[PDB]
DNA sequence: CGGCTTTACG
DNA sequence: CGTA
DNA sequence: GCCG
């Protein structure tokens, strides 16, 4: 099928290597400022992911969409010698690796790191030494870059699902925590953790981040925290949590959203990801089925009526797609 | 060409 | 501009 | 970069 959203993407597969290197060019896309490109290449990519035995021969990428020439000549080098050397150019350049560098920090995306570069910078101390120039994102994303650079781990997210759960029940009585991202995708490892929160009684996680941060920030687990207010805006809070260790601590980027239970199903399915997922999921939604989905709702815009959704079984229904559990949606 | 997910908040 |  |  066309769109990621009509296969299943398991975690691991086996086509590893080509992918890997597809993603390189995706990146380096994106890196300057070629979107279209970085698109396709993560398309291509996941195609890959979702086959069932290794791409051998290049005639097995035949009637396989997004692939296009560039691609295919790819898969073809990496087939006849084991290297692309479009891919390990990128790799090695001075361009691509700084790039890599800077918008891996939390507060910097692409335009901020092609500035950056533009204007002669290239390693984490030459943004040290203008501590001026940084937002309070920046300096907390530096701050704290090389436990940010540490892969989280599930006894991470077990610990740190613990503390979230505890705090949130402080905060609200009946109030539930979902473990959303990466990790209940079933990866075994991420950059941060992502949990969602809600009420049964709609209306009544109002107003809850507030008080789960004082009780987190009484306890001094919280380093860093950018709250944003609360429909088609939930409440959300990015954090930096100091995570105690043997002996020691860690610094764990935490994410937390709060949805009302009406809308719940819809931000599971968005806040679960991938990315590409999501986005192929709402590429079909728009563009086959006429609906337009994000992370509150699916909305018909012929009838002006959105859809009531008690279960992520039930927009997967919607959409007349067959449902995918978070474990194969890892395109 | 025209499109490429989503979009309020800080 | 950045954040999911 | 690929699709239509
Ligand atoms: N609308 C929108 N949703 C996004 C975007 N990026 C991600 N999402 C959605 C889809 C993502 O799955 C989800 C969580 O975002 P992460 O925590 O950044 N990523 P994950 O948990 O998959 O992996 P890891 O943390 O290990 O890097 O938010 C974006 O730019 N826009
Ligand atoms: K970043
Ligand atoms: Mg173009
Ligand atoms: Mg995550
Ligand atoms: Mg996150």
């Amino acid at each position: 099928p066309a769109y990621a959203c009509q296969r299943p993407t398991p975690l691991t597969h086996h086509n590893t290597g080509l992918s890997e290197a597809l993603e390189i060019l995706a990146e380096a896309a994106g890196f300057e400022g070629s979107e279209g490109r970085l698109l396709t290449f993560c398309r291509a990519a996941s195609v890959l992911k979702a086959l069932p035995s290794p791409v051998t021969t290049l005639s097995q990428l035949q009637g396989l969409p997004h692939f296009g020439e560039h691609s295919s000549r790819v898969v073809q080098e990496l087939l006849e010698h084991g290297v692309c050397e479009e891919v390990e150019r990128v790799r090695r350049s001075e361009r691509y690796q700084t790039m890599k560098l800077f918008t891996q920090i939390f507060g910097v995306g692409v335009k901020t790191a092609d500035r950056w570069y533009r204007e002669g910078l290239r390693t984490l101390d030459d943004l040290r030494e203008q501590p001026q120039k940084l937002t309070q994102q920046q300096k907390a994303g530096l701050q704290h870059h090389q436990d940010l650079s540490t892969p989280v781990l599930r006894s991470d997210v077990d610990a740190l699902q613990q503390v979230v759960e505890e705090a949130v029940g402080q905060a609200l009585p009946g109030a539930t925590v979902t473990l959303t991202g990466g990790f209940r995708r079933g990866k075994l490892q991420g950059h941060d953790v992502d949990f969602l929160i809600t009420h049964p009684k709609e209306g009544q996680e109002a107003g809850l981040l507030p008080r789960v941060m004082c009780r987190l920030q009484d306890q001094g687990l919280i380093l860093y925290h950018q709250h944003q207010h609360s429909m088609d805006a939930f409440e959300r809070s990015f954090c930096i949590f100091r995570l105690p260790q043997p002996g020691s601590w860690k610094a764990v980027r935490v994410d937390l959203v709060v949805a009302p239970v009406s809308q719940f199903p819809f931000a599971l399915l968005g806040w679960t990801g991938s990315k590409l997922f999501q986005r192929e999921l709402r590429r079909f939604s728009r563009k086959e089925k006429g609906l337009w989905l994000n992370s509150h709702g699916l909305f018909d815009p012929e009838q002006k009526t959105f859809f009531q959704a008690a279960s992520e079984e039930d927009i997967f229904r919607h959409l007349g797609l067959e449902y995918l559990p978070p474990e194969q949606r890892n395109a």
